[PDB]
């Protein structure tokens, strides 16, 4: 689809058996989701943006369905105010910015 | 252009006669730039990022060129780690996200 930017570009995602809303975020290197359980091993990470850094758990090789399109990649889990789909997964669903 | 997301979507902007690098960010509601001087009066705003809130100066009706496309709109100035072009100006240059 073509998504305009008059409002936040929020989509439904499926991750870990759960439906969530997330922001399609070209300004994010990483995909960061609010607290949830994910299977497998993880490692701690610090990620930053405006306002500084938060501590997250890094899970690798996680499958997500983003607006109907499946992708696999690293997912970070922690106290983000909004769930964000960053470039590591946007690339996999073929997302581009066009103007 | 069509901008893919394998790398950060960094473009050149021109503001106050100066060239700067900035991130085209569909996840950002607002445009925020690192400290610089802009003309006129400003108003206060607090904006929230992944790591918390920062105080910024809001300048309205600022002339800015984004990857060659002219816009005139609101620019926030403050302690952002990266210059960010948000949806308020992405919509003026006709940007969409497509997949
Ligand atoms: C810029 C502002 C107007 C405040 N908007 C936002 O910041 C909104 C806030 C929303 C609610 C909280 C959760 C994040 C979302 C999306 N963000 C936009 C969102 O696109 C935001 C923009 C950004 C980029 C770089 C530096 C700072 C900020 N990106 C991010 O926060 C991501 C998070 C991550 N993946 O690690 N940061 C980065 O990708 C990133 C890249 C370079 C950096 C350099 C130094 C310091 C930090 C750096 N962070
Ligand atoms: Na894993």
């Amino acid at each position: 689809p073509q998504i305009t930017l008059w409002k936040r570009p929020l989509v439904t995602i499926k991750i870990g058996g759960q439906l969530k809303e997330a922001l399609l975020d070209t300004g994010a290197d990483d995909t960061v989701i609010e607290e949830m359980s994910l299977p497998g091993r993880w490692k701690p990470k610090m990620i930053g943006g405006v306002g500084g850094f938060i501590k997250v758990r890094q899970y690798d090789q996680i499958i997500i369905e983003i607006a109907g399109h499946k992708a696999i990649g690293t997912v970070l889990v922690g106290p983000t105010p909004v769930n964000i789909i960053g470039r590591n997964l946007l690339t996999q669903i073929g997302a581009t910015l066009n103007f």
